[PDB]
């Protein structure tokens, strides 16, 4: 008879099944039967906000980070201290992970942390050693990462598998959230950032000065070739199947696709790629006012319309609980959200996770705003057509300008409400 | 004794589903079959890596528009025994049977099955409100622009969003539907999207007639009866927005009907208890309906051919047939099926199954899926010039020269 329905994003190679093994052991001790629904990342906020706006849904969703005070806000959160109390506290959590358990300036939290991820830069180890580019250089500063870029659209490098040259740079240019994630750390490596704090109130700071320096050199890479004009109309999975499929020297992703790599196409991940055997990750270059790369993950709420409160908060303090945080980590290739967690060898022991754990000093979290999802929709519409302007030959300083202008008005309306 | 099948999500559980398919099929022949679930949008990309690598699954669905492209790379198993074995020709549909090979190709490389084709949901209540005639808003190019403009005045709003409701919803970008969604305005105006001339097939997209269709269907947009919002999302996020009350008109395939009768489907949403679905509007030339589906292929490095054969037998066979297009909500590829009482007693479903009268598909050539990539690239720019406040005839004939250019080169190689 009892049941719980939770949401989730794909975290895993098999999101519904890994996240079902996951909680084996809790329904066997409550007799319980969590349902599980996967929701693709692109119709997540649709969902998620049509749950909130009806008072229908699930007992639990997963909530990524940026959306925690945008859903908060909507009021339909239950608030988890108890939850969180039961885990340790603000001492068991990073400063960051736990500003991302509730909407700024709310007196109760409202999300438990469950994964944490932040941005690194994947390379071809065959491709970079080809063209004769030093990791360590191309990743040290942004002259550095066009240096290495240049020599990466030089090398006569073939893929063994495509028989064909591989583009430099893939980046997504539509529809993804990483659309936004993925131009943060330019724009902050600037000394710009995405919103600022103005009368008392926040709005966009996309079209200030340093923030359009550090998009310009962005979308200026895609100018100069380093990055195909195909890119800038696909999404995360489609260029993540790019650098599998041997297409793509670079990419900027999360520490997910370590775990992808070991793991055959049939489970979801591409062992049986030449990438999988000549993985390298290397730390965002430092800009001129310094190194940022994007730090987020997911958080789990409670609909306070749900059924079955006492439950729902005995999985929260199950899934957020330091068992349940090292084996959902290593299903995912997240990092835990739990501090405590991050001891464990699965994540210690692992070369190229080092690199993502050492990468954490520079990363950087959005305010956690109401409106955020306004603000993530509206960046990401405005930021494709910035990309835009690069296949259609009209990318300019003022062309920019003039986007990031109507891009900062929509915003602040979703700030202002 | 195992089988590797790479499917696309065409249910509402798709490992779950198929895996519920295939489990009598298991039984009978003690034997596993393992499933795993691409997205449309890195499917192309998955599918020509196990080709060019000679790595992959046994059998893969094949989007009916992509099974000359695979086929022309020579990495399919003839599948004329399995053809014959279900009837052979006359068990299918001559638009079906087409799709099982490339364009004048001497064997069969897939096996059908399911069809699909595209229709107009509406929100009976929307259109009620407002008050548009359904049969007259999709009769004609006139009555649905007239429909729009109607559902743009109204002040009908959502009972659960409180808000208005777009005219119509359309994705503007990243999915191959980009395409699939424009051909009907194309071929209504007397278009295409390709022609055979000089000895070659080329694009048509900057023919006077499919620029006269493609302009209709962007000025659309331009006139306010699609938010600037849609042109930037792709098939999901625009039938999420239809789900949650947003779009009062969207096109789309059978499926939905599926998805409006099942729960969190949306059963429980307003759109899905004032739901009705209308045939593509007649255009000046002709009255044109995207018709598709999806093919299953074997790859000639299969381990397990005469496994992997026997599991196309069972999949393209009645008893599959139906029940896949049961818990898909598509059209069963088998000719038989169509006639199923099953699919005849559900009023929504026969306006589908008789609006195939009108159903048209590409060439099946080989470099389609490179035909795909760079229409879905081209036309998503073409939204853009709407978005942007830039539609005019020469931008849109400049821009379509281009895609032509592209195009052009993808029907040549890669
Ligand atoms: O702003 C929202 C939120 O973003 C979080 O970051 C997300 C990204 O939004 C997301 O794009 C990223 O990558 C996903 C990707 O979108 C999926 O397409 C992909 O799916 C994989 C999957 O791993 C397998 O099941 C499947 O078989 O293969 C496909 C590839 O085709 O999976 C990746 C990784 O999940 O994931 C990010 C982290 O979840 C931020 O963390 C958060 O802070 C923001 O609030
Ligand atoms: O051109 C290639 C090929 O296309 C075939 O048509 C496809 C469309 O490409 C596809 O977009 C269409 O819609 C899909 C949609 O893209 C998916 O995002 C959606 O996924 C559902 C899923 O089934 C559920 O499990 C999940 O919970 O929700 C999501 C929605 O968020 O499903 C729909 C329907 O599958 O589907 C078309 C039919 O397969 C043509 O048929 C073919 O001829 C072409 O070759
Ligand atoms: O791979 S699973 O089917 O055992
Ligand atoms: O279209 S390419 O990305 O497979
Ligand atoms: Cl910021
Ligand atoms: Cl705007
Ligand atoms: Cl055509
Ligand atoms: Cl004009
Ligand atoms: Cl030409």
């Amino acid at each position: 008879q009892k049941t719980l329905e939770v949401w989730i994003m794909p975290n895993s190679p098999q999101p519904a099944e890994d996240f079902k093994a996951l909680v084996a052991p809790f329904e066997k001790a409550h007799g319980v039967e969590v349902k599980v629904t996967v929701l693709d990342w692109g119709v997540a906020w649709t969902k998620i906000t049509t749950a909130a706006t009806s008072g229908v849904g699930p007992d639990l969703t997963q909530l990524g980070t940026t959306w925690v005070g945008a859903i908060s806000a909507m009021g339909v959160l239950e608030p988890v201290d108890d939850v969180l109390e039961a885990l340790g506290g603000e001492k068991a959590y990073l400063p960051a992970v736990w500003r991302t358990t509730r909407l700024e300036g709310a007196r109760q939290a409202t999300a438990v942390p469950w994964f944490s991820e932040l941005r690194a830069f994947y390379y071809r180890t065959d491709a970079l050693k080809a063209a004769g580019v030093n990791p360590a250089e191309m990743f040290a500063s942004w002259q550095g990462f066009e240096a290495g870029l240049a020599r990466l659209k030089a090398s006569s490098f073939r893929d063994p598998e495509t028989k064909a040259p591989l583009a430099p740079l893939c980046t997504p240019g539509k529809n993804s959230w990483d659309v936004l994630h993925n131009a943060a750390p330019w724009i902050w490596g600037a000394g710009g950032e995405i919103v600022r704090q103005a009368g008392g109130r926040w709005q966009s700071a996309l079209n200030s000065p340093e923030s359009l320096e550090g998009l310009y050199f962005f979308l200026s890479l895609a100018q100069k070739g380093y990055v195909p004009a195909e890119s800038l109309e696909k999404n995360t999975a489609q260029i993540e199947a790019d650098f599998q499929a041997g297409k793509c020297a670079v990419f900027a992703s999360g520490p997910w696709m370590i775990q992808r790599a070991q793991v055959p196409e049939a489970k979801g991940g591409f062992a049986e790629r030449t990438a999988a055997k000549n993985l390298g990750v290397a730390p965002y270059p430092a800009g001129p006012k310094g190194r940022y790369t994007f730090f987020g993950g997911s958080n789990l709420a409670l609909f306070n319309f749900s059924k079955n409160k006492p439950l729902a908060k005995e999985l929260l303090k199950y899934l957020g609980g330091p068992e349940a945080q090292v084996r959902y980590a290593q299903m995912t290739g997240m990092l835990p959200a739990l501090r405590s967690a991050w001891s464990d060898p699965s994540f210690q022991q692992n070369p190229l996770l080092r690199t993502f754990i050492q990468a954490a000093q520079f990363g950087r979290t959005y305010p956690s705003l109401a409106g955020w999802g306004g603000v993530e929709n509206l960046a990401v519409q405005h930021l494709g057509m910035a990309w835009d302007l690069v296949a259609q030959g009209r990318l300019t300083r003022e062309a920019l300008k003039d986007l990031m202008d109507k891009a900062s008005a929509a915003i602040n309306q979703a700030l202002r409400h």
